DNA sequence: TAGGGTTAGGG
């Protein structure tokens, strides 16, 4: 049995008539669920939009996510992995990117290096190692970009990345003005 | 479209 966080998704954008039983019915297409809940307003009962489902395995959360595009009781809705309440605290810890910055790694690090630990994830489409303007000097992390949101979904939530031989840290890519804005 | 009475004691 892997962890719970790890085999729930968050399901966003649900219709305002998505009820626990029209989301069970729709995502147990793709597995057993072990839970499946719509939030909603616990003055008002009226729901928030959004709600989890959780699968008894990983894979077949990764079946469900494959399914995409997910349309329930007749809205579009987005499938996303369930990031911990801890985590969720984080600045855009619920943005959907595709590039993930991968900070502590060695200055003797390539892009192989990059590769062989996150093509694992998706499919890879770039792979930027950050030097110093001018200088020409490493700076110790880099960037990735994914064909798709789900492959970073996917990286972040776990705790530990082994590149060139060592751990670093990865997170969702914040832009110049995100950075500044969570500075 | 980010969580369901689900987060720092008392020795």
């Amino acid at each position: 049995k892997e962890p719970e966080q790890l085999r729930k998704l968050f399901i966003g954008g649900l219709s305002f008539e998505t009820t626990d039983e029209s989301l069970r019915s729709h995502f147990e297409q793709w597995g057993t669920l072990t839970d499946c809940v719509v939030m909603r307003d616990p003055n008002t009962k009226r729901s928030r939009g959004f709600g989890f489902v959780t699968y008894a395995t990983v894979e077949e959360v990764d079946a469900a996510m494959n399914a995409r595009p997910h349309k329930v009781d007749g809205r579009v809705v987005e499938p996303k992995r369930a990031v911990s309440r801890e985590d969720s605290q984080r600045p855009g810890a619920h943005l959907t990117v595709k590039k993930i910055f991968v900070g502590g790694i060695k200055e003797d690090t390539e892009e192989h290096h990059l590769r062989d630990y996150f093509e694992q994830y998706g499919k890879i489409e770039v792979i930027e190692i950050m030097t110093d303007r001018g200088s020409g000097k490493k700076r110790g992390f880099a960037f990735v970009t994914f064909d798709d949101h789900d492959s970073v979904d996917k990286i972040v939530i776990q705790k530990y990345h082994t590149v060139n031989g060592h751990n670093c840290e990865v997170r969702k890519a914040l832009s110049k003005q995100e950075m500044a804005s969570a500075s």
